[PDB]
């Protein structure tokens, strides 16, 4: 039997230049797996706790030496000798060792580092693909990506209200071709921006961050780039939004930059009337029940409505929201909950209720590509992992292309958005 | 007797969203190594040929299917059965198979992909660190980085004349501390720019790309960021430039945006008098003999003078330039010449003449981290691998920190710039 022998953890930087951890789980046979932990910027209030050192003289308080210490001093003795293959058991051990609902004692970043690295150690021990180890023999669906080509909100300093302006290459016959379509639209957009004397520096997720007059102008630019690249909007490539509305929600006044939730739903409904948008993420704030209810009644039968901060990849919140008729899709961010076991259960509970799930990066990413394998492992049919620049995004597309090529005739590229324009 | 059994190649995207290759060399025992190939923007005219497909309907003609085909159909038969450890032999076989000085038949990108992946396959077969396999048992010097925090030239569309404005954290006692210092300055600079209503979108190498009035303004901003992070300019952190002067050299009349080579040397001398610059790369254009001679006579005993396009990692040009008294350091970019064997010889010929060498990324990078191992393998003492955002840069810093920790008490962090401000 192959068991956990040691766990190493080290401080690296993420794609924004902030500390995070890389964790390596080592077995008694010398096999190992290694994973790094991402970090959000527009973090939901109910996300599991990312533990930072708060040393003001070191990385402006953002070190993760304490989380690393917790891996080495607490999680190692708790996990040594347990089977590398008993993923659920190990995740339960770490949850119990922390003992708090939001993983505040040890840190969700410490625990997730181990959780991801453990699964890789087990797959590497078997010499099997991670997506097959995690998802079984019938993991075979490549996800349709939503690609964030213009960045705003907390991912830039351009004053753009919405956070993410995305394209979805829904007519692609393969993931490899979806990547090409997105890359050709992205670089057509760069030239369009340059000719308009607009900035081509990229924001945190690799999309351009120009100063624009409105959310609509960003959607206009995406349409122009789609057509300039030779594709047909709606037919070949549709549009998607992450408003990340909690970022501009005044909880005291209950206003979205001055707008009531009714006004904000009307704004979103108008955008869907005029643009080929087939998905809207976090259109209302994380705890605005009346707003989400009205959004779901208004658009929930015609557009994908993605809860991100609404659900924070949390099985209990997902069940609660589904029971209340809120949204129809769930963004899946493993570090919002802190273990792969809880990530899998969030996917399972949403899926059996007819909700789509979308594996997602964070705005602070690493060279880790685990979410590519996760999207295929669970046959989710959708992924959100960034623009077509910056290799903390590109590496996931490269990994998806490798998975697709490896599977050969087993692979199926298929969008799971039932409201797709195709 | 472990020999080459197969070579796979696949098309991925680089950090700019353009195609490149990743190559996997497989031995008869099943061990393997994999490497990806970077791509420059401000490419010297004497660089070995990057082979592109030129199909206008696919990635705007930038596919690398032909280079991949050359790996699979030409380099596989030429290399099958040769020892995985005979690196010089394999590189010579590939050079002979192409048969042209600049690797124009098969592509320097096809050849380098194999060259890098082969060395990794050999190191992986021995279960030894790549830097020890390549450099031997006394590879132990960690490089002082020069970190490109404000991007201009061909790496941005901001109209900034010089290409790279860098800091060097010369008071760091370790590479991991150099990384911290750079990250703290970078994120201080982000707030400074935002408070000045300047853009914080990043250029190709992860440095900010605001619209500035002059090269001097970018240097002023670096100084302000160093001071704002609580570091002392000159003592803790010095400055460096890559002018990439070929990018603004008019070959019709041999001037630098209108200035003579003597004017341009005078401009650089004045910058060195007013700013704590201890290194200037490609201050004159790649074939400007009189300019480089005057620069070397004027500043060559006071500041590091780095030839990049001047030498294109080419042993014969390095020997000739040294014989002419030009520059005092060489930038080392493996894909400018196309094999590791020729990369190592470029380093050797420069080093024995007292020139420093600096391992370098390209502006189009990947998740590959080979240049981190190369900088340590050859004890170069200096590396140039980007700003503190975008993980195609950060991954090299992470790899260097891993190497440093792995070596324990063997590690020595040491700047090889003999003109350093400290
Ligand atoms: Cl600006
Ligand atoms: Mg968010
Ligand atoms: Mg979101
Ligand atoms: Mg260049
Ligand atoms: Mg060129
Ligand atoms: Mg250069």
């Amino acid at each position: 039997d192959v068991v956990i022998s040691d766990i190493e953890a080290r401080e690296i930087l993420d794609s924004r230049g902030y500390p995070t951890l890389c964790v390596k789980v080592i077995t008694n046979t010398g096999t190992f797996g290694e994973a790094c932990v991402p970090s959000g910027a527009s973090t939901g209030i109910k996300e599991a706790l990312e533990l930072r050192d708060k040393d003001p003289k070191r990385y402006q308080g953002k070190g993760v030496l304490q989380a690393i210490s917790n891996v080495e001093k607490v999680l190692v003795p708790a996990l040594q000798g347990f089977s590398v293959f008993d993923q659920i058991t190990a995740d339960a051990i770490m949850i119990d060792a922390d003992g708090t609902p939001n993983k505040e004692k040890l840190g969700a970043n410490a625990i997730l580092g181990v959780s991801l690295a453990l699964a890789k150690a087990a797959a590497n021990t078997l010499q099997r693909p991670l997506y097959r180890y995690l998802g079984g023999s019938f993991s075979h669906v490549l996800p349709c990506p939503m690609m964030n080509l213009i960045n705003g909100g907390m991912h830039a300093t351009n004053g753009l209200q919405f956070q993410e302006f995305m394209i979805r290459p829904i007519s692609a016959p393969s993931l490899k071709e979806a990547v090409r379509m997105g890359a050709e639209v992205f670089n057509a957009l760069k030239k369009i921006l340059q000719n308009r004397q607009l900035a081509t520096g990229v924001g945190d997720e690799g999309g351009f961050a120009p100063n624009l007059a409105s959310n609509a102008e960003a959607l206009d630019l995406l349409l122009t780039a789609i057509e300039t690249a030779g594709f047909t909007p709606r037919e070949d490539i549709s549009l998607a939004l992450d408003c990340a509305a909690s970022s501009f929600y005044n909880t005291q006044d209950k206003t979205y930059d001055g707008k009531s939730y009714a006004d904000q739903v009307g704004i979103l409904a108008e955008l869907c009337e005029h643009y080929p948008i087939d998905s809207i993420e976090d259109g209302l704030a994380e705890e605005d029940f009346e707003g989400w209810k009205l959004l779901s009644e208004t658009l929930g039968d015609r557009v994908q409505l993605v809860g991100d901060d609404l659900f924070v990849t949390n099985s209990a919140l997902i069940a609660e929201g589904i029971a209340q008729g809120l949204a129809n899709a769930v963004l899946i961010k493993p570090n919002q909950i802190g273990t792969l076991t809880e990530t899998a259960e969030a996917i399972r509970l949403a899926t059996i209720q007819g909700y789509a799930t979308i594996l997602s990066h964070r705005s602070g990413e690493t060279e880790d590509t685990t979410i590519a394998d996760l999207a295929v492992a669970f046959n989710t049919g959708q992924i959100k992992t960034g623009s077509l620049s910056r290799s903390e995004r590109i590496a996931k597309y490269n990994r998806l292309m490798a998975i697709e090529e490896e599977m050969g005739p087993e692979a199926l590229f298929q969008d799971s958005n039932p409201f797709s324009k195709a």
